[PDB]
């Protein structure tokens, strides 16, 4: 019954063996932020020596997959996801240790993903050429690079009006916008 | 008399407290929780309760039995979870993973996002114009005279949007 | 009447932990000789007490579940043809119906056949025309129109519409 | 000299029988399937051989060993194991390898499925018909007036079909 | 009591990354000199206090982003498997200060977000002019790889023509 705490209870190395795969990291980087649960570790803290168990680990009932984007992020300031880790199960082990910072930035990613796939597709801007025939050929095989052929139209089909008039075709072309 | 419980899940050895295994207390964990003596023997020499099932599945499971939610991770997948919530007794979670497996079935839909229409009208001049000028994420389907001989038409035209 | 139950087998490496009886529901497997506890596998036993067997066990995992539950459970990483070849090795005949059904299920999906099409004209005066178009029913897209004339009373325009039939 | 051979790739122990690694006798391997003297250093405490490379991509090639088939997952590298498979030297892997590579490598290139064109021919009255009516695959492309205001034809009309 | 150890006088070096054992060769770790790896390479004093029970030296860092790490350094090649993240290798990389690493995991990152070719692989386009008899037969008789595109009418009421036509064709 607590006499005094244990040989390791300050250790620079700290094991933990979140919910069954044991790891292993420097209690300094528990100090990242002093509102988690894990900043107690950080801070020697005697309510865990009943949580510790025979190597000397902290005991955790979580999932140790996802713990470790967590880990690492108190590691550097980062969020890590592999792509197949699912972002929920990161915010429901954010939240249970407590880490304001990294909360925020979880559910920034849930956002930017279900955002992601929504869009209005390619904005395409249009453009309508004007030509005679005469150089209808010309205009078609000299359009600029990357422009696509939407439609064109003729304007008035069985010779002309007088020593002038009128072009002869409309042409709109397009092209994408990424 | 202890808090914590080692379990052997088909060789894989997992860590949870007695508290979490009595969440659903139907379940075959349950007894584990209740300190049984009709599963002692299923113990081994390191103390764990020795379970014939696939973990990787079995991971999901224990999660729910946590805090009440359904995390699956991308690849694994659904069935293999569905028998092991079966196997262990687990009504509530059933329930929720035989919806994410009617969830995301119903998505082989090549049913596309309904295209609305409008029927623009202008005339020549300002044609040019109209189409440059076009509003936000409306696509160029067609246009048509109406004969380039009392208004009415000069040209018609077809537009269309997506409506996701 | 003897009930020796738990049974850990070495497969490739990585241990595994299963129950002597869950190795005896296809009794013509190799599987069935550690189930029986026979004498002439006693080498192939390490200190440890586990079965060796020289076979990878990223894929042994679902054959031993389908002598767990009788189903077909594969991760969508793991390659069906490596569920085969151990399938084939260990010996379970109705296994391996399922894995190659799954094998022509897929590798026939891969083959991506053009989209049938129905298609249909409308025809459909000035006035009355925006209105057609933009009260369309579901799927039915677009696809090009025709002025008759362009200047009695027959009809005006036509239109022709289309929808996929998948 | 035993029967049964423990490696240890990279930090995670792989277990097989010499006689998986005798396959090929012109490759590293062969020499902890003969019980080579000079890799007796290279032995730890439990006994297994040593050796710097990745147990990722290891998996497959010990594979190819015991039953001769290229077997991967769908997520590790091909080029990895083609760059194991050459440290170990298995001249007929890095053959199967470097045919899998190039198998899916320019996959997203193909020659323009080419088309083939109609241009059927009809009057007023089963115009409804011919639209409504089309043989299997062919697509729409485009109709035709004939000058709307003895018989001839009054629409002539466009259609495809891919060739794959 | 006997001498010294069988396995002290070791070309193998155990590291302990993040809770994961890693084995390696002395000889592998000292690639790059700069690298915070060449220290542990090379037996240095100031770690033999992040060293623990046995042998393996300490490293607070995440294994599954070390691998590519310590397989560069085995064979001065870049491998990543498709669901690990880049970035995360890229921070691995900097931690251990491997230079010519840092070039390579930083290109990829560009490589693959540059990568948004929907860059409208080319079109030429070509305007033909047949009559209504020798129109069926144009359209079929239609050169390789061509597409049709549109075709458009000229005067219906001299031998010239009739309509014209425009069609496609790719240039890959």
């Amino acid at each position: 019954s607590a006499l005094a705490q244990r040989p390791g209870s300050v250790s620079k190395w700290v094991r933990l063996n979140v919910g069954g795969t044991y790891f292993l990291t420097t209690r300094q980087t528990l100090c990242r932020d002093p509102k988690s649960f894990l900043y107690r570790l950080c801070q020697a803290d005697p309510d865990l020596d009943s949580d510790k168990d025979e190597t000397g680990a902290y005991l955790i009932d979580r999932d140790p997959t996802y713990f470790g984007p967590v880990l690492n992020y108190l590691r550097h300031g980062k969020l890590v996801i592999n792509k197949d880790l699912a972002e929920e199960g990161v915010l429901e082990e954010a939240e249970f240790y407590n880490i304001t910072s990294l909360i925020k930035l979880v559910k920034d990613k849930i956002r930017e993903r279900d955002s992601k796939t929504s869009q209005v597709p390619v904005k395409h801007v249009y453009r309508v050429l004007q030509c005679q025939e005469e150089e209808l050929t010309q205009m078609v095989s000299t359009m600029s690079d990357g422009w696509k052929f939407e439609q064109l139209v003729s304007i008035g089909s069985s010779y002309n009006y007088g020593n002038e008039d009128q072009a002869e075709f409309l042409c709109v072309v397009s092209k994408e916008l990424h």
